[PDB]
C-alpha cells in the first residue's frame, strides 16, 4: 500500500529541521519513523532538505550504485543530513544510536514513472 516512493520519504526525508535536533534525534526518529520494529536498523540517513530539493537529484549526476545498478545520482550540492548508527550498547527493543550531522553529496536510486528517489545509498 505504501509505495516505494513513500517509503523512501518515510525512512530518510526530514525537512522539518535544518539540522539534527540533538544529540537525542535518531533514538527519537528512528522509532518514530518505524525502523526500530522488527529489529535495530543498524545504518540510516535522514536528508534535512525538501522533497523537491532531493526528487531534483534524481536528474543530476548518474552515478554507479553500490549494488552495482546504475539508476543512483549524486546531488550537485551539498545536502544537510544527519546519519544514525547504531551503538555497541543498543539492545532491541531499546535501539541506541549515535546521531552525526554533516554537510554532504547524497547518492540515491531512483525508479518509476515519475522518477522519484527510492532509495538512500550513499553520501560523499
Amino acid at each position: 500500500k505504501e509505495t516505494a516512493a513513500a517509503k523512501f520519504e518515510r525512512q530518510h526525508m526530514d525537512s522539518s529541521t535544518s539540522a539534527a535536533s540533538s544529540s537525542n534525534y535518531c533514538n527519537q526518529m528512528m522509532k518514530s519513523r518505524n525502523l526500530t520494529k522488527d529489529r535495530c536498523k543498524p545504518v540510516n540517513t535522514f536528508v534535512h532538505e525538501s522533497l523537491a530539493d532531493v526528487q531534483a537529484v534524481c536528474s543530476q549526476k548518474n552515478v554507479a550504485c553500490k549494488n552495482g545498478q546504475t539508476n543512483c545520482y549524486q546531488s550537485y550540492s551539498t545536502m544537510s543530513i544527519t546519519d544514525c548508527r547504531e551503538t555497541g550498547s543498543s539492545k532491541y527493543p531499546n535501539c541506541a544510536y549515535k546521531t552525526t550531522q554533516a554537510n554532504k553529496h547524497i547518492i540515491v536510486a531512483c525508479e518509476g514513472n515519475p522518477y522519484v528517489p527510492v532509495h538512500f545509498d550513499a553520501s560523499v
